[PDB]
């Protein structure tokens, strides 16, 4: 099934994350199905806390960052999202290698959006679960 | 009406970022009152989306940030706090100066805690509610 | 800090529950303030979980109840407020009595509202606190 | 796979219902897998907002209600679950009929589980989307020396 509204290539969404957080934090896709989107994050001095361990507010961050412009992808022409709402449970710790999101709708309304991104180690066991909740601004 | 059971020090508590997250992204907590935790946060390109505002999950970085540590200094011994969920509004944008998160409890439990951490921006206008619950480990 | 652009008495907005949950699990408003709505439910039969103690989606229910109702008056004309997302923490238990949620803003945009609602048991500690964003519908 | 640690049938599940809110809003278990749990909630008087629609804390009720149990067949012994946190997105409403609540787990911890409790109408659309985070409270009698 296509959801997506508009058209898009890994090149021009990695270049968004330049110059800002998404970009120090180095997030890059790494893929873009009919419905799904992907993404990747290392764990290191900027995405870790005090004792080492996959930091949880970064897992937020990833989800968030790709969660956003999915919403973005379901619109059209001057439409924007804007996040409103997110959630998100820490069930396993990281402490090194890249974790990978990956975003699905949950619905996608007139007016707003919710999408689930589960964030998944290099082993592919779950560390953290997540929804955004988004409103389609016109 | 104080909580704490650990002493710390702003000086002590803000050398915490010294190598991880909080640091990377200039977090400083700048008050310890009875029952409360203050700490704030630059809005700049490190803190950013892709449009320029203060990014979404630097929100929720800098909630769960002041959670962590919150719930850490009401444990004692060789007991430690870990993030179970998170959630946070975003009610507001804010695009520059920094922004303050208040963080006091809403439960302290003998096995789980509620954390309120309430963002606003330099105006002293709320831009983030977000609740943090933590699991206490022994 | 008058937030209401419509105008109701308790006696009116009590007279919406008849007929639907509301009335049937006898929530009852109680307190009309400039920017606040509150309102009380039993703890009994029919809000109790097979322990005998506050079923936590009572208190959800209770939350809602309140915090669509407060959408409504701030909005006006045919315009009315859908809710989109809904979050809360139980802290406490309630075993006997009633308990009294209070509802207040967190925002109000022309297109959508968060609201808060803290629901307290009869000796005035907090049981739950919760979250609720609203879509304002032209 | 087996997730449940208790063997409970559905007659004995819907029988903790009786006499409270459970047993009042009609919420009946009518299906117990290997790793998910279902239940059913009528959409009327008992469970409509003002407008006639199906209110969405109704839906909570229900997840909760399917949640907490869920968590509880994890568990053996003495050990019980404590629902700390809930949340729930209404994408669609409902009128009429019945919804279903489909849980499954999300993480069945030693210390806590997360579950996910998806609520469809009778066409099989989603109508709300719920996770809820229990803490598991230990529980039974420790040897001691002697």
């Amino acid at each position: 099934s296509l959801i997506w509204k508009r058209k898009i290539t890994l090149e021009a969404l990695n270049a968004m994350g330049e110059g800002n957080m998404v970009g120090f934090l180095d997030i890059r896709f790494e893929h873009i199905g009919d419905d799904t989107l992907e993404a990747t994050m290392p764990v290191d001095s900027r995405t870790k806390q005090p004792f080492g361990l996959l930091h949880g507010g970064a897992s937020v961050v990833l989800a968030e960052s790709i969660g956003s412009v999915a919403g973005y992808l379901c619109t059209e022409g001057e439409q924007k999202v804007v996040g409103l709402e997110i959630n998100a449970n820490h069930v396993r710790s990281a402490r090194e290698g890249r974790v990978r999101g990956v975003c699905k709708p949950l619905h996608l309304g007139s007016r707003h959006q919710v999408w689930q991104i589960e964030i998944f180690d290099e082993k592919g066991r779950l560390c953290c679960s997540s929804r955004l909740t988004t409103a389609i601004l016109e």
